[PDB]
């Protein structure tokens, strides 16, 4: 059996849900070294460890504007850190160093320590935070997943990036459009698994309001990559429909991964 999977078999009912089957607490970082601080989530349950997720801030944001994402993901069993940058216009490649540091934090030195498996962990991140997956990932191609949403870098060449990939797009964003962004991020990646859904009529602002097409996807990501939970291959692959009237306007993947 697989050690890491956690909840109940899931539907499409479960990975849409605001509120996944575990309870929540949060506190905020204090003390934290390499990174602004922030707030962090985490099952209640201490019946088991979870993996982690590092979420970094993206448009001269804080993590306020992503905090909704603390309880939906945390609530599917996972850890979740969500940070403040050092600098709120720190470029790409600072935000990657300080998803690093923030899970450095988590596992070594936070309240929660022992509530995380260090060995499974994953970093997302919003318009700039999502360029910082670059740096996260070549720094660390032992994370397990990167979730980059909106992601804005002005280097175009992920081609280096081992680690499975998910980016979401918008098809209204102007900021970091997905021809100019994250399209050509996912059309350079050739060694690692990847996952690219773009959002009908979204502009640079979809991550910053609950959103149930990308949380489920996201969702999804999570427990495939960070648990090793293939129960979640099923609505990976094939994926959203790409209809006229869908939520989802473009979709392209490495099914079956």
């Amino acid at each position: 059996d697989n050690p890491y999977q956690r909840g109940p078999d899931p539907t499409n009912a479960s990975i849409e849900a605001a509120t996944g089957p575990f309870a929540v607490g949060t506190q905020p970082i204090v003390g934290a070294s390499g990174f602004g601080g922030g707030q962090i989530y985490y099952p209640t349950d201490t019946s088991q460890t979870y993996g982690a997720v590092v979420i970094v801030p993206g448009f001269i944001s804080v993590w306020a504007q992503l905090n909704w994402l603390g309880p939906r993901l945390a609530s599917q069993g996972f850890v979740v850190i969500g940070i403040e940058t050092s600098v709120i216009t720190d470029l790409p490649d600072p935000r990657g160093d300080q998803a690093l540091a923030a899970l450095d934090w988590a596992t070594t030195r936070s309240p929660v320590a022992s509530r995380i498996d260090r060995t499974r962990l994953a970093a997302a991140g919003w318009s700039m935070g999502g360029g910082g997956l670059r740096r996260a990932a070549l720094q660390r191609p032992s994370l397990k997943a990167i979730v980059g949403m909106a992601p804005w870098n002005g280097e175009r060449n992920w081609s280096a990036v081992t680690v499975p990939t998910l980016f979401f797009g918008g098809s209204s964003d102007a900021v970091a459009s997905p021809n100019d962004h994250a399209k050509p991020f996912y059309n350079s990646i050739t060694r690692a698994e990847k996952d690219y859904i773009e959002l009908r009529n979204a502009d640079h602002f979809f991550p910053t309001s609950a959103n149930t097409t990308m949380a489920k996807y996201f969702i999804s990501w999570l427990k495939r990559w960070v648990d090793n939970d293939t129960r979640y291959t099923q609505f990976l692959c094939p994926g959203p429909s790409t209809g006229l009237f869908a939520p989802v306007s473009a979709s392209m993947n490495t099914c079956p991964f």
